[PDB]
């Protein structure tokens, strides 16, 4: 029996694509977020994340659905919230339904276009008093370090670039000395290379060989605790959890810690005609955030810079070396930007049955959450890197508030061989967000406790805003079986929000879903090895409303001009009249911000579905097979006002359409063998294919969504880039005339193929080179049970992925970024030379002669992989030794996450998931236990 | 079981101050003028007087005319406004509470929801509270492992009465109208006094609402590894946060102006306290001996933060617009944190022999972050003894005395309730970003350049406080003795209490000597103070043989308080006593020194025969020549005020007859001095800083030749005699007896309600603070609130109790 919306149906009576998740593995993955702890157990649901200690996750359901925001809608004990789950207690979990469909998720709202994830929490069982106590102590180790070139290879690369120019390499701005000459074969050979002693003339900074990715990185411990007490009688139940989870990241001076609590209960009074219950949660998270671009800064700075000066201050690029801040200083100054986040839930449902089989309900949600921060800035001095002696402190504060109310009323009848369930009810909502801030300047002492905004001297500012939302709706549902053969369900939800235009308030969303069994038909009784086979099909129509709050309002704004605008644009409304030329007493006025239409509308999607169930071989080989085809029809794109409309012409209109189709196929084989062993192998294989149907205007031309301003996106998939084709190097001398009219043609300088074959090195040779929607995404869970032992493994992967690497631009070209003399990655030290003609890496030039920074097939890798997510070995302590200590179950398990990975030949990198500069994925090793009374 | 309790009340202003009206104002003024012998037609207000002389030659008033407007340009009409009726209203109270409970062999569980809402009798002031509480506990293993939790969650919100509206309402004359001709708020113009429109103040302050969320609770574990041995650990959490926007609207009530200032301040505060302890206790019962031991440890920590953003100048003047992002003027930012922690080690030992001799022992060692390590901890022992007299066999020849128990105790308690920064020398940057009054911001910014500003000025630091390396714990030491009793088989019961209670090494924020200058104050252990007194409880309860149960239980007590020693600069300070003219050492906390008023000079004769008294004439206050030097000067003051009652008392009458129930609670305080500052406004025309304010209605009885039988000084226009000086004229007898509450109830007979499935249904009806007995010599309204605090209303209430 599972929960789908507000009701509970049977397990074998579903009609939509309700994918129920086994929650026996969520505590075995060992993470903060449960959604990150899925990461492949379900099909058609791409979850991508980092090794951020908060464990936040980017979730897509059934592939990409809409151009703008498409986060799914979580539901935690009736009350919904679209934001969180890395701060919620991820261990009071009873079942996680995932409603991937639209004809089964149409009941829950208009805002269920991206699919809803129904979560429920634990409860008290009848006649049990059990109490558990979990723990874990882990360790995080770094594995995916990109290799960079140190001082000798840096000097060799600089010498190679200057002799490929032909300029004397000894006339460089850096402190290098080169002893070199000419070989008899014409190629220059570097004989001797010698550094200086200091970095400048004034002898402030010595030279060294600093390992930056070994300087900002530590091993980080990870702790965890838990406790859970239950209860339960024939008239009441209770539950009461606790928690703690402390994570210290692999990058230095970032962390996360979460405290938690939970109280659940219910009380049934008069023969089950009156039932009051509640659900409550209370968290506190406290995360120090990593700064922006700290991996890229750790790649950029040359290794000759020391981490300290002659005195205790930080070292820096004192002259000639490019302007990159010391990353150890960036992590040492972003140490006490700690925020603090409280959060509460609520529920109070009241049940009432007047005669029999006919219930009523009236809940009341609540969702409060505030967030206090205090962000410091400091004065620094590293050679030429100086913030000019500036001190400030910003003291933010944000607030959120939601509350719902709904009153369903269900009916239940069983006569003959027919059962049915009709329910009706309304719903309410209200969101009241806020924030404000402060600012001060020019402090005297520099510590995180002196720098409160009263101990300052300088100028001050203040900020703040406020938002809102409302909703009111009515719904309905039906069920039918008529023989325990032919299932049928119809829903309908009329709903009207507070962001829809003035022309139409209420929106209607119908749904039809039907399914019928096979093995209960009497003409199939000759097939005895089969056990159950269920057909299903459905057709729904949902559509979200995550449009901006000011889409229908024609905003006017004061804009006196106190805020800063560089260039003198400064769209102000002051205008000193009387010719005073002085004094801050100027009059004010209103400029127009944007212009709204009154005919705004939700983003409706019409999604069909066809599914097939099976079960064989005395309840084994279970699994499903589904097919789906969705089509959103009204996507919002804000368009700039043409010409004579002047300022404030950005009108939000809704036109655009996408369509998605694919397959899902899960399977599971559980069977005990004669060896004295029991195995279980669940697994799933998905398939995904996207298309943009039509895009309205020149927004399709400039390429906000797809091709980079040179090709239309309509017809192809979403996010597909369009660029050149690079097929090799100018290896021979006769490539300058074997090729056709190349602009930059040298002994390096990768060739671009002709498409028009007319000497075309114009911008008319680009084609679609990169589409990020892979086929053949799959996963596999493997479970073993020997005597007194248990082993759990996992595998997850995807085949046929294209990625756009930007560490390849940093590691294959000497001059591709803007600033010069940056550190690189040590793949380019084996570049093309007259001595070594056996490498595909181009030559090392000092200037971008041939335009090599264009988008091209040289920057497309094979992103297919297969990596083990976790493996966990346990050891259950046997019966009489545990029962001598008056306890039920004991366990001493061990596990490790992300232990290995295998990739293709076609990838010169370090991590096939995130090739770019994000937070890395570290290896965990866990040594925990599980005391169960 | 389950309990639904609901109530509704009307709240009515009662003791309202009698204040001149427009006609009365003009009569008093004519008297004030002619008394001083000036032309009463020279009041630059709108009054003109037809007056003359009687046969004996004293002035007499015949008729009186008032102009129609208070200004020449006729923007402010003349009123007879009753300003207190104009700022008060009938308050409304609501109260609802539900609670539900469940008890099983293996645990218990409680859940309540509550709401309060109270619209005070001062307009535009209100309060409300939402409350939930959940408690539960679980017995596992052999009831030997126990877990429990108590937790309450509360959201309150309030708009508070502005500072000084009662004084403003007392001060603003009737002639000033609520509304000006144009429909703006009314205000003084012309010659009319410097007083703001009190209705407008309250309205301008109606949106200064704070919202306050407090979470309070704990969780605990308890282990009993064998019989009599218990271990327990409790983690407490106490966390509140308070938000508010305070709005500054522009005002303009006649000449009462604000220029055109508009501003908003968004303020936030957080108080986060938590507590942690572990407890170890042993019990044992040996035939006749009984005994508890308990040792344990406790940690406390509070961390506070507060900050706020301030913005000036708004185009639309509503709380919808007035957010900081939308101001076009100057901004300010405020805030800071603080905190402290406490460590605590303690043990307690109980012993009982034969259930007739009892001994008890307490010993703590207590440290605080607020002291240096050289003084962190202090050690506090305690000792008490018991003597259950009646169980001794020779007392059992007394059938009429059920139990009688004599007890005595000695013990000490630390006190460290001081500023978190008390130890330190404090320099603050204090650029000067903050509202002052009349200047004296004491900021460190200065235009050292002479540019006249426009940009950030150089600034610095100013000393707030001098440190003290050796602050220690203050110690309060109590000796106590008392006796409990029970006569006539449990119908006559009660207890006495006598105690001596002394605080030594008292922690005193001690001012600096004058020449020390800016921020010369320091916290010192310097000072001592006693409190000794008697406390008595006595209750009688019995049924009667016609249906009436009656249960009286009353109480009474008295104390004396004496400051024993005091730093020299606090004695001269007056901070705790004699007005900075005499040192309060040896007198009650808050005692006050003053001139002795000795009636009124009633005859030129009596001035010339009195000591020399600057400003003394016929009709003025005769001040006593205490030193007998023939001069009335600053030396002639003595101890004239003590805030300590001779005794206070309380009494609860309870009746039950024929399903009805009646309760009265009376409370009295007897023998108290109050100092009245309304009397300054009621008995004089010029005992105030500013001329032409509204006056109390009593001075219509002021002494004159006309009216020679009076205590009220003759009306004058100048305080020549300085009758504003602190004197016995302002001390009155603030003794009172008040019906704090009376409640009447019917509870429907069981057989009737039990069939609607109700163990208890009851309706009731009550009134709080319905009646006040006071002294004839008290001249104001509420002896318990004789001046300007929020008035104490009479509530009248209806309500009900339902339980399943």
């Amino acid at each position: 029996v599972v929960v789908t919306g507000y009701t509970t149906q049977r397990k074998a009576d579903l009609t939509g694509a309700v994918s129920v998740v086994k929650v026996d593995e969520i505590q075995k993955q060992g993470e903060n977020n449960p959604v990150k702890a899925l990461q492949g157990r379900v099909p058609g649901m791409n979850i991508t994340a980092d090794g951020n200690p908060s464990g936040s996750a980017t979730v897509r359901i059934r592939g990409i659905g809409t151009l703008n925001n498409n986060d799914p809608l979580y539901i935690i004990d009736g009350v919904p919230t679209k934001a969180g789950m890395h701060e919620l207690n991820g261990n009071d979990i009873e079942s996680i339904q995932v409603l991937k469909d639209a004809a089964s998720a149409s009941i829950y709202g208009s805002r269920a276009a991206n699919g809803v994830i129904i979560i429920t929490t634990k409860q008290g069982k009848k006649g049990q008093i059990k109490i558990n106590f979990d723990a874990s102590v882990s360790a995080s180790m770094y594995q995916s370090k990109m290799n960079v070139l140190n001082t000798e290879q840096y000097g060799r690369a600089m010498w190679q670039a200057y002799v490929n120019d032909g300029e004397n390499p000894n006339g460089n701005a850096l402190g290098y000395a080169y002893n070199w000459g000419y070989n008899a074969d014409g190629n220059p050979v570097l004989y001797g290379m010698t550094l200086s002693k200091y970095l400048d003339s004034k002898n402030t900074m010595p030279v060294a060989d600093t390992d930056w990715f070994d300087e900002i990185t530590r091993t980080g411990v990870i702790q965890q605790y838990n406790l859970s007490v239950s209860n339960g009688s024939e008239k009441g139940s209770s539950f009461f959890s606790l928690g703690y989870y402390k994570n210290l990241g692999v990058i230095k001076d970032t962390d996360f810690d979460r405290f938690s609590a939970r109280m659940n209960s219910d009380y049934k009074l008069i023969d089950d005609i009156l039932t009051i219950g509640q659900h409550f949660t209370l968290n506190r998270t406290s995360e120090v955030q990593a700064p922006g671009g700290i991996i890229e800064t750790a790649l950029d700075i040359p290794s000759a810079i020391p981490v300290y000066a002659s005195d205790g201050s930080w070292g820096g690029p004192v002259g000639g070396w490019p302007d990159r801040r010391n990353p150890r200083a960036v992590l040492e100054y972003n140490k006490d930007n700690r925020y603090t986040y409280w959060r509460m839930f609520g529920d109070a449902y009241v049940n009432l049955t007047p005669f029999k089989g006919f219930n009523l309900r009236s809940t009341f949600g609540l969702d409060y959450a505030n967030k206090q921060a205090r962000y410091f800035t400091y004065p620094y001095q590293e050679g030429t890197q100086t913030n000019n002696g500036k001190s400030a402190v910003e003291a933010k504060q944000e607030h959120w508030t939601k509350w719902m109310w709904n009153a369903i009323a269900t009916y239940q009848l069983e006569v003959g061989k027919h059962r049915g369930d009709v329910m009706i009810g309304m719903e309410l909502n209200r969101e009241d967000d806020s924030h404000f801030s402060g600012y001060k300047e020019d402090f005297s002492i520099l510590t995180p406790d002196y720098m409160w905004p009263d101990a300052g001297s300088g100028t001050a500012q203040a900020y703040g805003a406020g938002e809102g939302y409302s909703l009111v709706s009515f719904f309905g549902k039906m069920n039918y079986s008529y023989a325990d053969r032919y299932l049928l369900s119809l829903t309908l939800r009329r709903d009207g929000s507070s962001r829809f235009g003035k022309n139409h308030r209420y929106a209607t969303f119908p749904s039809v879903s039907l399914g019928w069994r096979i093995t209960q038909e009497n003409f199939m009784k000759e097939l005895t090895w089969l056990d159950d086979l269920k057909l299903r099909a459905s057709w729904g129509q949902t559509g979200n409303q995550e449009i901006s709050n000011l889409a229908r309002y024609t905003i006017y704004a004061p804009n006196y001009g106190t805020t800063d605008s560089f260039g003198g644009q400064s769209y102000g409304t002051a205008y000193d009249i009387t010719g005073s030329n002085g004094g801050g007493v100027l009059p004010s006025g209103f400029k127009r911000n944007q212009i709204g239409n009154d005919n705004i509308k939700w983003e409706t999607t019409t999604q069909t579905n066809v599914g097939i169930d099976f079960s064989l071989f005395k309840q084994s080989l279970y699994g499903s097979l589904e097919y789906y085809y969705k089509k959103a029809t009204d996507i919002l794109t804000e368009m700039a006002g043409v010409g004579v409309l002047g300022e404030g012409g950005s009108r939000w209109i809704n036109s655009g359409a996408m369509k998605n189709q694919g397959f899902e196929f899960n399977l599971g084989y559980r069977n005990k063998t004669a060896f004295g062993l029991t195995y279980d192998l669940n697994g799933n294989i998905s398939t995904y294919r996207n298309e943009i149907l039509e895009l309205p205007e020149t927004v399709a031309a400039n390429g906000k969504f797809g091709g980079n301003g040179v090709k239309s996106v309509v017809g192809h998939t979403y996010g597909a880039q369009v660029g050149y084709i690079a097929d090799g190097i100018f290896k021979s001398q006769d490539e300058v005339d074997n090729h056709a009219t190349q602009e930059g043609a040298a002994v390096g300088r990768i060739r671009y193929r002709d498409i028009d074959h007319n000497g075309v090195i114009d911008e008319r040779d680009q084609n679609w080179i990169y589409d990020p929607t892979p086929s053949f995404s799959y996963g596999l869970n493997i479970y073993l049970e020997y005597k007194n032992f248990d082993l759990t493994m996992f595998w997850q992967g995807v085949q046929g992925v294209d990625i756009i690497s930007d560490v390849k631009k940093k590691s294959d070209f000497w001059s591709a970024s803007n600033v010069g003399f940056l550190n690189k990655g040590t793949r380019l030290l084996n570049a093309w030379s007259p001595t070594n003609p056996n490498s595909d890496i181009p030559a090392l030039t000092r200037s971008d002669t041939n335009n090599e920074q264009r988008v091209s097939t040289y920057f497309v890798e094979n992103g297919s992989f297969l990596k083990l997510r976790n493996i966990q070995l346990g050891y259950t302590v046997p019966a009489v030794i545990s029962k001598k200590m008056r306890m039920d179950r004991l366990r001493f398990y061990c596990s490790a996450q992300n232990l290995l990975t295998i990739k293709s030949k076609n990838f010169t990198g370090e991590d096939p998931e995130n090739p770019n500069f994000s937070y890395p994925i570290p290896v965990n090793i866990t040594f925990g236990l599980n005391i169960g009374f």
